[PDB]
């Protein structure tokens, strides 16, 4: 409004330049130009050196249209420029970088921002002290300031302590010189999913909102792919104004020059949803971006009408890690007690050893017990508070999930906490004890660090006791806060205070009353605010079980007159449903104090609890059951040796409770009330049961039948065949598992040997229903007739019916509980319910990088994982099934069931190394003669290979179609760049080619999980392992699209390049459109499979299981198809 950039802001997008450094790289820069071998590479001192190539760069993004250009100021802090012996030079360097861009700026009527990064050192991590960059930032922001800056900005913080910490720091500053301007700040989300500290998007934007940032934002780490979703967040929730300015994605080496692929059009096409949909007012580059991309980004951009931006932000407060909102629906929020030197004893004593693994357990309790914040006093009678806290907090600080309130008498230690602790942190005492100058000293420490303030109801005049004193004090507090501070309404928290109604003392026995009534009068005059209370002090003189009762009743009548908030021992808390009838009913009349002549209700309440008041606590039979059905491994073998114990033979042990336990988990996985992953899970309670009774028993039995279960010859891991293995073994059962790549004598060999009930036959892929036929064809040759169960994603329920006439008992198995189903009816055990359009001309052929084929080593594993069909994995792959539930129902499921198994998937992957990302890759030139792709040499011009690909029966569609013909004339410059030899030849047009492989480590991580039986990690890291090869085949391809300059036309959403939502197609031998697998050895003639240490068998399937190649096809009409 009052500063030009935000009128400006709130009038049009405002596009920022790109990137400083990779302009500068262009200029071929010498010791000399950073003045000294030192100083070399610096860019900070190139402000000093050479003004003139700085201001260059400056003209250069003016010109493509970026209307704010940041100063060459990024890392112009005391202790980056240290590295260079430039320590003393960053008050100057970032004043003479500031002149510089005003010098650029002033003629184009453009803005100059303040650039700041985060430095090299981490707050959080105790890298940098606070004071320290605190000092830095207050510096280099005096020479931003008097260098004439319009805004200052903060840019690709990765701890928010910092942020917090360069927020003042720049504030002061601006005091410091006597002029403000707007400040912006921009966080940086690694491809991860949060800040490398930790602090996830609903954490940076809570801190945020705290504090007096005009601008918040994002800026480098990832393309805007991965942005897509924090940008979202920030403009969907931020009261501020948002900004964005990403990578121009993961950079690629080319004869030693970094190399970035993501264009100006679609980094054009990406910033003009973020403005036009999410409605981001500042949007710009970062690494890899450059003049070409600004101006692309300005024309689309130009013209929009900003939106306004959100009124209100819901009150909310962060640890260094997660968002917790102060307004817990229905709930309160709970504040953890148990860190209190005074209260809990335990912690006392834990404190004063030092012992930190005891108060970390504590804090984790608390946690799990259900507290949204933990309190933190450590104010003992002798001991240095500030000591104490200077130990402990760093710990803290990294440790804890949960936020803090800082529980201090003390200002100074108060001040010393907030500079420790990262995120939005509360403040408990804020009272008119000792006078005005100790209550504003508080609030504007709570105002200036952004902490949420517990206010107190304490005057000066003793404490407030009554309704009318209680509520006369926080009104004169409210008063305070409000007009003079500034403080929110929704910042506030004030407690009325809780005094003990018990001791059999009277005086105290009606004030658990004047609190709640007060509570009442001031939750409708002051709205807005909340309400916290010392819950526990009501009871404070009582029998533990009678002070767990008090407590939880007085909570929820708090509740009830406006409690939002509540400091408790969340452990303890009971529902009031559970607290017994007659101690709820005294409870009550004890709080609200209701003597009758012949009654006493804390007489009546005490005596209540004298002479009255796990699933351990079981039968034995029932509880090896339930050890099945709800999956528990811990006191199995404990449990088992105490039945062995008891004479319990170990036939009817296993048929009794286990197998009924199966059942039940085979019932509630029909029924959707349990999941695939978890059924797995009680398989394994199963095996682990029967491997303990093997050595004690002398059965040694067949159990219910026996299978001979096997996948079939050229095939490859079937996990379906495994899961079948798993399933019928733990129902009872007897499978014997032949494995994969069987053919047809060895299948019999053991049919022979076993003589079973049934003969399973299995396959993954679609080639291998035609050899389930060949093995049909020759059974009944022999005049076998056992009934054989057929099943497989290849096959279909209509195919073993038509299949029939060949073998006339065989089955089909749509999963493995159908083919449990079947294998009771045979055995006896269930009754027999089982007895195209023409491709018209490429508008263009896109030039690609190179010719030739190339290697791909060390790809983010999470940039990789964004691009994962998580549709696919946790529906299809892990069996999250969808059926009877809804679709926003199932979304829950998997985010609260699903989504941690993959994060904790990816950390470990990426720590302990086991998906290695490899891709080769490749451009050919090549022209269609005929009904055949020739595959001319870029080096020769000779023919190295010719593919004839199908055609649809009936003249219609194939892969030749969208391809140019030999000596076709060009259709503009293809003459330029095409390779000589080739196109003289007649080669007319492009053919990329891509091979993708994470490596052989996740097949065999996968095989040793299913032979050590944990059944569930082994389909969890199967199913994985596929979706990220597959995510990996899907990155590559849009990085492919990316260099050959067509990915401008992809979609901005992820689930619709799941369905092609891009330019062209493709194409991997398998497909309908090309199923010739023995093409395979023609690409790898042409690109050498084994550089990436993939190889093709005798049957022309790849090697490891991780692997897949395919044409990519740049044509706009090509779309998959069948033949
Ligand atoms: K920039």
């Amino acid at each position: 409004k009052k500063f030009p950039y935000l009128k400006a802001l709130l009038e049009r997008p405002l596009v920022f330049d790109g990137a400083m450094g990779t302009e500068l790289q262009k200029r071929d820069l010498t010791p000399e130009d950073y003045g000294g071998e030192a100083y070399f590479g610096c860019p900070e001192v190139l402000n000093r050196t050479r003004p003139e190539v700085v201001r260059e760069i400056h003209l250069a993004y003016l010109e493509a249209g970026a209307e704010v250009i940041e100063t060459n100021t990024f890392g112009a802090l005391r202790h980056v420029l240290a590295e260079y012996g430039l320590e003393e030079a960053a008050e100057e360097l970032a004043f003479l970088g500031a002149r510089i861009a005003r010098e650029a700026a002033d003629p184009h009527g453009a803005f100059v921002a303040g650039a700041l990064g985060p430095g090299t050192k981490l707050v959080s991590l105790g890298q940098i002290s606070w004071d320290a960059l605190y000092r830095a930032y207050k510096e280099a922001a005096r020479g931003l300031l008097k260098g004439g800056v319009d805004l200052i900005l903060l840019e690709t913080a990765q701890d928010i302590l910092q942020v917090r910490c360069a927020v003042l720091a720049v504030r002061e500053a601006m005091a410091e010189v006597g002029r403000e301007v707007p400040l912006q700040v921009q966080v940086t989300f690694e491809a991860t999913g949060t800040m490398l500290v930790g602090t996830d998007e609903q954490a940076a934007l809570a801190a945020l909102e705290s504090l007096p940032v005009d601008v918040v934002g994002m800026n480098c780490a990832t393309g805007p792919d991965l942005m897509d979703s924090k940008v979202r967040y920030f403009a969907e929730h931020s009261t501020r104004f948002v900004s964005c300015l990403p990578n121009a994605g993961l950079p690629r080496n080319e004869g030693g020059r970094v190399v970035y692929d993501l264009t100006p059009e679609e980094l054009a096409k990406w910033h003009l949803k973020f403005v036009a949909e999410y409605g981001v007012n500042a949007v710009g580059g970062c690494c890899g971006t450059g003049p070409e991309h600004i101006r692309k980004v300005a024309e689309a951009v130009k013209g929009l009408a900003p939106k306004p931006r959100p009124e209100s932000f819901p009150p909310q407060v962060a640890s260094l890690y997660q968002a917790v909102s102060l307004k817990q629906e229905a709930s309160l929020f709970l504040v953890g007690e148990r860190l209190n030197a005074t209260g809990s004893k335990r912690f006392r004593e834990m404190l004063f050893a030092r012992d930190l693994e005891g108060i970390l357990a504590l804090a984790r309790e608390q946690v799990e017990e259900g507290a949204h914040a933990l309190d933190l006093s450590v104010a003992w009678t002798g001991r240095d508070e500030l000591e104490d806290l200077r130990w402990l907090l760093p710990h803290l600080a990294t440790a804890l999930t949960v936020p803090v309130m800082v529980d201090s008498t003390s200002p100074e230690a108060m001040e010393l906490a907030l500079k420790y602790l990262p995120g939005r942190v509360l403040l408990n005492s804020a009272n008119l004890e000792d006078g005005l100058e100790r209550f504003d000293r508080v609030a504007s420490l709570a105002k200036a660090h952004g902490a949420a303030l517990v206010v107190l109801a304490i005057d000066e005049k003793g404490m407030a006791k009554t309704r009318e004193e209680k509520v006369r004090v926080a009104l004169r507090m409210y008063e305070r806060l409000t007009e003079h501070h500034g403080l929110r309404p929704e910042d506030l928290l004030f407690d009325l205070l809780t005094f003990p109604i018990t001791q059999g003392d009277e005086e105290s026995r009606p004030l658990a009353k004047e609190t709640l009534l007060a509570m009442e009068e001031l939750r409708e005059r002051l709205p807005g605010v909340g309400f916290v209370l010392g819950v526990s002090n009501v009871s404070f003189g009582l029998k533990p079980r009678a002070r767990r009762v008090l407590n939880s009743v007085f909570l929820d009548e708090a509740r009830k007159r406006g409690l939002t908030a509540a400091i408790v021992d969340a452990g303890k808390i009971l529902p009031i449903s559970q607290i017994p009838e007659e101690a709820y009913a005294l409870a009550l009349d004890l709080i609200y104090d209701r003597r009758k002549e012949g009654f006493d209700p804390l007489l009546a309440f005490m005596a209540y609890f004298e002479a009255h008041k796990a699933f351990l606590a079981l039968p034995l039979l029932e509880r090896l059951k339930r050890r099945v059905v709800e999956g528990r491994k811990q006191g199995l073998e404990a449990d088992l040796e105490e039945a062995l114990k008891a004479g319990h033979k170990p036939l009817d042990l296993i048929n009794g409770p286990l197998l009924a336990g199966m059942k039940e988990v085979g019932d509630l996985f029909g029924a959707g009330k349990m999941q695939l992953p978890f059924v797995l899970q009680a398989a394994e309670v199963m095996k682990r049961a029967v491997a303990y009774l093997e050595p004690h028993m002398e059965k040694k039995g067949e159990g219910k039948g026996t299978l001979v279960l096997a996948t079939v010859k050229g095939d490859v891991h079937d996990i379906g065949k495994n899961l079948v293995d798993i399933i019928l073994s733990n129902n009872g059962y007897r499978v014997v598992n032949l494995g994969i790549k069987v053919p047809i004598e060895e299948i019999l060999k053991a049919v022979e040997a076993h003589k079973p009930h049934a003969v399973g036959m299995s396959g993954l892929l679609v080639k291998s229903t035609l050899v389930m036929k060949e093995n049909l064809e020759y059974m009944r040759d022999r005049g076998y007739t056992l009934p054989v169960i057929l099943g497989g994603a290849a096959l279909t329920r209509s195919y073993v019916e038509e299949l029939r006439a060949i073998y006339p008992n065989v089955y089909y198995a749509e999963d493995a509980f159908e083919g449990l189903r079947l294998m009771e009816e045979l055995t006896g055990h269930a009754p027999p319910e089982l007895t195209a359009r023409p491709v018209g001309e490429a508008p263009a052929v896109p030039r690609p990088p190179f010719f030739g084929v190339r290697v791909e080593e060390g790809l983010d594993l999470a940039t990789i994982a964004h691009y994962v069909n998580k549709l696919a994995l946790y529906r299809g792959q892990w069996g999250y099934s969808r059926k009877g539930l809804s679709r926003e129902a199932w979304q829950a499921l998997v985010e609260r069931e699903a989504e941690p198994v993959f994060q904790r998937l990816l950390k470990e992957a990426m720590a302990e190394g086991w998906l290695e990302p490899k891709v080769l890759y490749g451009f050919f030139p090549v022209a269609r003669e005929g009904e055949e792709l020739l595959v001319f040499s870029p080096e020769t011009g000779e023919v190295l290979e010719r593919f004839r690909f199908p055609r649809q029966k009936g003249g219609g569609l194939s892969l030749v179609d969208y391809f140019r013909p030999r000596f076709a004339a060009p259709l503009g410059d293809e003459a330029d760049w095409m390779p000589k030899e080739a196109f003289r030849a007649g080669a007319r047009d492009v053919l990329g080619v891509q091979l993708v492989t994470m490596g052989e480590a996740p097949s065999r991580k996968a095989q040793a999980l299913f032979a050590s039986g944990a059944y569930q990690d082994y389909l969890f890291v199967h199913g994985f392992s596929v979706e990220m090869t597959e995510a990996l085949a899907e990155y590559w391809h849009k990085r492919m699209r990316q260099m050959w300059g067509i990915a401008h036309q992809d979609a901005t959403e992820i689930q619709k390049l799941f369905q092609q939502g891009y330019q062209g197609a493709r194409y991997s031998f398998g497909y309908p459109a090309c199923p010739d697998l023995a093409d395979q050895a023609k690409l790898d003639r042409l690109m050498g499979f084994h550089r990436v240490g993939v190889r093709l068998t005798e049957n022309f399937q790849l090697e490891p299981e991780h692997a897949t190649s395919a044409l990519v096809v740049h044509h706009p009409e090509a779309r998959y198809f069948s033949v």
